């Protein structure tokens, strides 16, 4: 098998969520982070050829920015990785993956509360913002009848009534009410545009971004509330 | 208000010198070191509509450089800053002008002992070379017909008697002696060219760094010595 | 004297082998590491014209990346170093030799028992790889009739037996058996072409890197072995 840049920029994402991964034979790869917020799935270019546990990802990668993009990669005698170039040969250890936390068989999304969509630029600021303006926490709520992210510091706000940060992704056509909160820690999606997909039952939620690479869900913390 | 790319990068330069601020509407801006060994002023082109004062301007720059060119900066609904976009909004805290140390009028430097000037190549050599050579203080005075700045190492040498490193300005006109000592700590003007203006009253002196947008003051020490 | 980027790049890199290096009046430099393990030297196209010793070397490099290349390097009035350009002067401590530990002599390198080279490409894999795999490690020797370097993680891998990476030289046009063992934090030779000579006695050896700016020469470990 081979992996070409844009697998390879999608596994150091991937990298950022769980650092090892479980790769198994086709065209789809998928982690989640080992305490189970956030999750993400993609359909690859590439394909896979054998079933392999990666303890360290990112060191696997860094490793394959040594080697030449036409290197062929396949299971080595013993076990491991084999990875040849044109006059030279790297072995990576295969991990036990007992040693890897991965997720169970995809399961098909439920059909969203609520849609919506955050532009690459936008998701950008989110991100940046978050950083200087100390913002631990966002809810996804509405007003004036449009859907708002609005960034908290939970911290020091428990109730998450004094906003630092807000930002408007467009209109609501709905009817229904909800305040979706979300653990800033794991937005961890590559950068990009996503349609956002809302989903609440009861007291189970989940928020998953539809990207043109990748998916990624995350779960709503246990204090968001809605009339769905 | 809204302020330029211009605007923010003299703020920066002066978030070096104190770490809070204090704006008053109109064109010009001003700071002073806590310890009040420094002092700056600028005039700029961008207008500020409103006074407030910023505790953490480092913090502020850094949320700024984070929203579109168009963000306008405006006295929040409940006394603090709101720095808003066409679809973003970001809070931040203004604080009393009581708990920063700013300076109550600006500094005029009305008579000069000697005006000499330091080029913007030849400022940047002596900050960087100061840093490698441990050189914390400089001295201005003539040699040999010469004005040159001279730089020691206090604690290794307290007689500033071991010239580390040596800088020609130009060669002095006057026909007076002197010896200006400055902590380099205090240099802190951003790059470019400067005219240089020293001062020296008995026990009383100052050095006024004279750029094309932005002016610093800077006591001497007082083991400077001259025949002013 | 005036050093050339071409001699202070050299410079530069015999600091990675020993802070501190002891010029000598001529066209040669030469340095070992402290713990005597690497050798290097080089012919420089610049003339050293006085003996000093140097204790931070880096830190030189540093201060003479700040003045113009037409600084002139020369004996301070009291035994250091004393650099100096257009308008400003520079003074670099010069050391007892006694602070600095210097090699002795070129020792002519015998004659080869093998000998191959490595292109800058190859070195460079190796240098990147064994960062990445943790190879403390390599290993010359003769595979199906060719010359090639095997890396192996010595802590995790005592016996030497698991090969984590493999590099072909080229093929040995010679008839011998061996296996030169080189412990990687000795490969400190800058960037580039290489003609590599091994040379081995009983239970003596070493390897001559030969390239075009400057050569190494690097003992091989006691655990090597041969039939030459």
């Amino acid at each position: 098998m081979k992996l070409s840049k844009d697998t390879t920029a999608l596994l150091k994402n991937f990298a950022t969520i769980n650092s090892g991964i479980m790769l198994k034979s086709g065209q789809f790869i998928m982690t989640r982070a080992v305490n189970g917020t956030t999750y993400a799935e993609a359909n690859i270019s590439d394909v896979i050829d054998f079933d392999v546990a990666i303890y360290d990802l990112n060191g696997f990668l860094g490793i394959l920015s040594l080697v030449n993009d036409d290197a062929e990669i396949s299971q080595s005698e013993d076990g491991n990785i084999k990875i040849a170039d044109a006059r030279s040969t790297i072995f990576w250890p295969a991990a036990d993956p007992s040693t890897v936390v991965a997720p169970n068989k995809p399961i098909p999304f439920p059909v969203a509360s609520a849609v919506t969509e955050i532009k690459a630029e936008d998701l950008q600021q989110l991100l940046r913002v978050s950083r200087g303006l100390q913002i631990d926490t966002i809810a996804i709520t509405v007003k004036e009848g449009k859907i708002v992210i609005n960034g908290f510091n939970k911290v020091e706000d428990s109730a998450l009534t004094r906003v630092k940060y807000s930002l408007t992704l467009g209109d609501y056509d709905g009817e229904n009410t909800f305040n979706f909160i979300i653990n800033m820690a794991n937005m961890k999606m590559q950068p990009g545009n996503y349609k956002l997909l809302l989903w609440a039952k009861g007291k189970q939620g989940a928020a998953k971004f539809e990207g043109e690479h990748a998916n990624y869900v995350v779960a709503l913390e246990a204090d968001s509330t809605h009339d769905f």
